[PDB]
């Protein structure tokens, strides 16, 4: 019916996962009038008399939609081959979040993925206490950002870096990375890249993921094929270092492997295939059967959920799912329980000076595309990015 | 302003039917895309081709589910032109019946001029005058543009001059709706140009609505306009209008008053003022108008009805309107005992249309009858661009 087709087009419009909503609709407008205006392109009117005719407009919108400069800059607590994340500060709510800017041309220059689409859908809708908030997407010609829900208490390197970490600790943190992994998995999601800077605390303490740049969507077995590998030199597991065009199919067992190698390190110090080289590293993941070794503290039930993760895929703690990992005699304890680990006081609550402390930060110190004798389109791999006009609620 | 604020602003001009952001240009800017992007030469480049494939199975639901050609029923073609005809249809869902106006896009970047149909869309859809034709939707596809308006049946002053020596108080009538008309244009804004019989339709009822706003123009902050576009048959143009051509004048609203004087001259005489063989003659006899204005011998046209031709037929300096419509008005012409300026259009019209259905079609003027299209581009061209937010719903 004529209601109908009114109303279908309508919810269109509305639904935050629609490839045609408000979002994506500006996107859409604001990337032709990015990859139009250069006078190389005006020289043919058609393209010429629109950029002269939205002029005003794109001005208008572009002042009026979210932009890098309505955010005030703390300190860059974070760097990447394609970008970094920073604390800033919302200078009209005078609201504190974390940014990760993502470089549009480093991207387009040879990145083979399009990775940042699933840490957006992950962060906007997990809707997990196990997994950092996205608020807002938004972009510029130049680049991507993604305003998250600050975690000041750190990562888990510093927390390593700074302390013996007791058994007691280590079981928290292990459950905790356990309980966001398997909202991960929920999701219907394999992380790939489980290590301890993904792993954030907040203001209390608790775990919460990040950095989803590697997390890829299972299929109707739970499996992913990939042909090329993906993660860590020391937190990759065999399967996914020897993925490839032939073999190279896997499901969520990957993501318990890096679990292992998390809590080795934690209670002995060093990764457990830790070598000079980058080179010798893979040769100890790919022999794990005779290069896993223990020094000579950690007690009998630590180390057997080490080796039980530490194993081929095949033989994993983790093949049967959960359960069988709860269940681990490692985790047997006297002053929490899973379904309540969350609500618990943490083993080290943050002491914060201010909504803007940066302690657990350590320290921190462009090209563009070239101006294009043609039509290029550069601006449209990022169409529907913005997480603004549409948002979940 | 704070951040509510700004969310606010932004949401209320994706709704706003006069905003040119609104969700129905945003997704005529994402069409104009997808249909000049869809080329073997232009997929070559991955950006493009990903994006292409990325939007494939949205574009073709968006293009289902919006307003389409295919919607409409047509029952006859009641007018045509260089770039298009406009035609009597029947939307089949809501069985409503309507006047559809059509403009050929491959026949506009062609002839260039690709701009003319906005001051007609915002006119039509904006106007909410009595006078004014009413614009329902406006819709569009990769070929033409698309007008759906209230069907005027009683057809237009042309016809009506054909088939009746038009008495002195019919002629009263339709110029003082005309003045009427006219005026509610410049309120708006705008300036015909060209007004003709054509331009004037007649509804169910026997009373005038202006049609036909390709001749158009939005006045500046001294409600003045200049072109430099060439004239198109000046049998009711005015001197000011024809002698600006390449930019070389500004004028204002009289020009309309000139067509008016034109209009009524017809009416009483059966002639345009300035009609010769060819179009070159035509011009000549309005730029001579001072020696070339004449009536005939027949004591027929009133000593009235003659001052308000010359009043409105003479220099814009000297002409009858100059000062506003009030001194229009109040011309001893208009003078009568039938009706008054204000109540109008609540009189019982000259000419009462008898129509026989809701697509009786007897007041238009039987309509006789290949779509050449653009080529397949080997670079960006982007000839759906000077389009992007023509669309319009009504609610
Ligand atoms: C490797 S890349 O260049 O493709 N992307 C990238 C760029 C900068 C930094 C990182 C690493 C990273 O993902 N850091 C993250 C930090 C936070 C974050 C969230 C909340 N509070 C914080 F303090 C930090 C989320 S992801 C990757
Ligand atoms: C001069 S052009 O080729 O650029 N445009 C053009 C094409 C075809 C026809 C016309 C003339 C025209 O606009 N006629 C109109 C008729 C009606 C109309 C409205 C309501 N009921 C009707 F019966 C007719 C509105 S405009 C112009």
């Amino acid at each position: 019916s004529f209601e109908t087709r009114f109303e279908k087009m309508d919810n269109l419009l509305r639904d935050p996962k629609s490839e045609v909503n408000s979002d994506c609709l500006l996107d859409g407008l604001d990337a032709l009038v990015y990859d139009l205006d250069f006078p190389a392109l005006r020289k043919n009117k058609n393209i010429d008399n629109f950029l002269s005719r939205y002029k005003d407009t794109i001005n208008k919108i572009r002042d009026l939609r979210m932009k890098a400069e309505d955010y005030e800059v703390v300190k860059v607590i974070g760097r990447g081959a394609f970008g970094e994340v920073q604390l800033v500060r919302h200078k009209s709510t005078r609201k504190v979040y974390a940014m990760k800017l993502l470089s549009k041309f480093e991207m387009i220059k040879r990145s083979d993925s399009a990775f940042f689409w699933e840490e957006r859908d992950i962060m906007a809708f997990a809707n997990s206490p196990w997994v950092v908030q996205l608020f807002y997407a938004f972009q510029d010609d130049r680049y991507l950002y993604m305003v998250m829900e600050y975690m000041p208490g750190g990562d888990l390197v510093n927390l390593m870096s700074n302390y013996d970490v007791p058994e007691k600790w280590a079981r928290f943190y292990t459950a905790e990375v356990v309980l966001a992994l398997d909202a991960i998995h929920s999701m219907g999601f394999i992380h790939r890249d489980v290590k301890p800077d993904n792993m954030l605390l907040d203001k209390s303490g608790h775990l919460k993921l990040a950095d989803f740049g590697t997390c890829m969507k299972m299929n109707k077995e739970g499996m992913v094929r990939c042909d090329t590998a993906v993660g860590t030199p020391d937190y990759i597991s065999p399967e996914v270092l020897k993925s490839q065009g032939g073999d190279g199919y896997y499901g969520r067992e990957c993501d318990w492997w890096s679990v292992g190698v998390f809590l080795y390190e934690m209670l002995v110090g060093d990764t457990p295939f830790y070598a000079d080289s980058l080179v010798g590293t893979y040769s100890k993941i790919m022999n794990h059967k005779n290069s896993l070794t223990f020094p000579d503290d950690i007690s009998k039930e630590a180390k057997n959920l080490i080796c039980a993760f530490l194993t081929d895929r095949e033989v994993r703690l983790g093949r049967n799912g959960v359960e069988e990992i709860k269940r681990h005699l490692f985790f047997k304890n006297d002053q929490w329980a899973w379904e309540t680990l969350r609500d618990t006081v943490a083993p080290v609550v943050p002491d914060l000076s201010s909504d803007i402390d940066t302690s657990n930060f350590d320290d921190l110190e462009e090209e563009t595309f070239p101006i294009p004798k043609a039509f290029v389109g550069n601006q449209l791999p990022f169409v529907g990015f913005t997480y603004y006009s549409n948002r979940r609620y």
